[PDB]
């Protein structure tokens, strides 16, 4: 469960939120593989409800109608084609598995689905699976509304509807089998693992019963006995009967406290400063490193739809975001997931964004293709953070320092810190309102290194800042509080 199953030397996965299968296939070959990315988290590949009010929101993909690989991202052929090509180049695919529920109970019956499948929420009829009233928890839920009303009662959190979404009776072997049938179909196609959506709303024991029916990874690409990588989405920030530690037996879990705390520290909210990050990790109340999937922001909380709230950093906060992602990718704690989003028209009113529902860039509902600009950036309103030099170069930085310990930490008692990873890497941050100028111990061998944040090493030279390391491993760093990117990073592979 716990191993990502990525190729030796690749330590991160990227979430290509709402991308089309064909675009991802191309991305695997032209960028992901050459730049050292380990894998890709894709949006739910199964048939979902088509919602026109509001116009095709991103969240309609979390309301399943069937298990047919047919969505706005593409059909089953294009999906299979994407997995094959990505695997052939060393980049794995992780499927977002929405297995806790089906669509909202209020949705109108008919054929308003991404594949024309018929469904009737009112009578609990989903013929394309098939599921009937006997496969839902309507009789098991005890709340008066039928939905989840209090998260302090772990029982209704699991047996009732999450904001109206019809809740699957996962204790029934029939339902467990229909779900395994779906996941095994994907495993046999070549996927390397799954993100279990709304895992908090499922009993750890029901999840385990389903994972027991799963096949080993495809023997054409993976070594015999390979088990699918499993990370469960559980939002646990304390103060609830449900703890993410209850799911350690099924696989890893999403550590939402990670992004929340990093955001407040980097924003310097209510007393926090970067010097406190010295004991970052479990020392902060986080889950063990070998059970954590970490990230700065997610498709959910980057638009206020998840835990984290106001402190969360996103592409909208470019400068601070790059630093946050940089710290995460440099730090040894957990398995890192990089975000890749699209721009939407944020419309704030009373502190809340009324356009948080807006779906991906599209032409009358047809998702726009991801175009690549001459400078490697993306067009058609795709942000492509994974293509930002500062982020892409930190992904590579993680690969280079994989395995090296945390050493040579430094801080000015405020917001200027630095630390290294064994003798393969070093990073410096200046988040104070004044310039940083000092000679630090880097633990790196003597030589001239290229700063991978400001530039790149291109055939014998640096296109940006250059750092000189002496025999005793010391080097001088200068970062004005006015730099576009107030941090510098160098590693063994950026060495001249
Ligand atoms: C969103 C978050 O809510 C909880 O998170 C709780 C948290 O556990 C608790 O501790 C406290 O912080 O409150 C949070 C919000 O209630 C869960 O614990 C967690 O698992 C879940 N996150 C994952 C799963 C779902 C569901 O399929 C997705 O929802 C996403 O899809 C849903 C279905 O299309 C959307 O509902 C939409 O459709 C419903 C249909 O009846 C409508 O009633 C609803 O008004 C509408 O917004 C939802 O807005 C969106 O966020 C989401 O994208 C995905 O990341
Ligand atoms: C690096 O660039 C300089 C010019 O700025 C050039 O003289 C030198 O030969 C280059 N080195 C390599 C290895 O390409
Ligand atoms: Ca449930
Ligand atoms: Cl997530």
């Amino acid at each position: 469960q716990y191993s990502p199953n990525t190729q030796q030397g690749r330590t991160s996965i990227v979430h290509l939120f709402e991308w089309r299968w064909v675009d991802i296939a191309l991305e695997c070959e032209r960028y992901l593989a050459p730049k050292g990315f380990g894998g890709v988290q894709v949006s739910p590949p199964n048939e979902n409800v088509a919602i026109y009010n509001p116009f095709r929101p991103w969240w309609e993909r979390y309301q399943p109608v069937s298990y047919k690989l047919c969505t706005r991202s593409g059909n089953e052929d294009e999906f299979r084609n994407m997995v094959t090509r990505c695997n052939n180049v060393g980049v794995r695919i992780y499927v977002d598995a929405v297995i806790n529920h089906m669509c909202g109970n209020a949705v109108s019956a008919g054929t308003s689905s991404t594949c024309g499948s018929y469904f009737n929420p009112g009578s609990r009829d989903f013929p394309a699976v098939p599921y009937s009233g006997w496969d839902f928890n309507d009789g098991k839920c005890k709340t008066g509304s039928g939905d989840i009303e209090n998260y302090n009662d772990a029982t209704q959190v699991r047996d009732c509807r999450l904001t109206g979404l019809l809740d699957l009776a996962l204790e029934k072997d029939y339902v467990r089998s229909k779900i395994a049938e779906y996941m095994n179909h994907l495993i046999d196609i070549g996927v390397a693992g799954f993100r279990l959506d709304a895992s908090k709303h499922m009993w750890p024991g029901d999840i385990k019963a389903i994972l027991d029916k799963l096949h080993n990874l495809n023997s054409n690409w993976f070594p015999a006995g390979s088990k699918p990588f499993i990370y469960q989405e559980v939002i646990d920030l304390g103060g609830e009967p449900i703890k993410s530690s209850d799911y350690f037996g099924n696989g890893r879990v999403t550590e939402f406290k990670y992004g929340a705390k990093l955001g407040t520290v980097i924003r310097k909210w209510n007393g926090e400063k970067m010097s406190y990050l010295k004991n970052w990790g479990e020392g902060w109340g986080f889950v063990p490193s070998d059970r954590a999937l970490v990230f700065v922001d997610s498709h959910d909380n980057q638009r206020g739809h998840g835990a984290g709230g106001a402190s969360i950093l996103t592409f909208w906060d470019a400068r601070l975001y790059k630093m946050a992602v940089g710290f995460m990718l440099a730090h040894p704690y957990g398995f890192t997931r990089v975000m890749s989003s699209y721009r939407w028209p944020r419309q704030f009113q009373n502190g809340n964004d009324v356009n948080d529902w807006v779906g991906p860039p599209n032409n009358n509902g047809v998702i726009k293709e991801v175009t690549i600009n001459p400078d490697t950036t993306c067009g058609n309103d795709w942000v492509c953070e994974h293509r930002w030099r500062q982020i892409r170069n930190m992904v590579i930085f993680r690969n280079v320092v994989d395995g090296q310990p945390f050493t040579n930490w430094y801080d000015n008692g405020s917001n200027q810190v630095a630390f290294g990873r064994g003798n393969r890497g070093f990073i410096v941050f200046n988040n104070d309102d004044w310039s940083f100028s000092l000679t630090l111990q880097t633990g790196l061998p003597a030589g001239t290194y290229c700063d991978v944040i400001s530039g790149d090493k291109i055939n014998g030279n640096c296109t940006g800042i250059k750092i000189y390391v002496s025999d005793d491993g010391k080097a001088h760093f200068s970062i004005s509080n006015s730099a576009e990117d107030p941090f510098i990073a160098i590693h063994a592979e950026s060495k001249l």
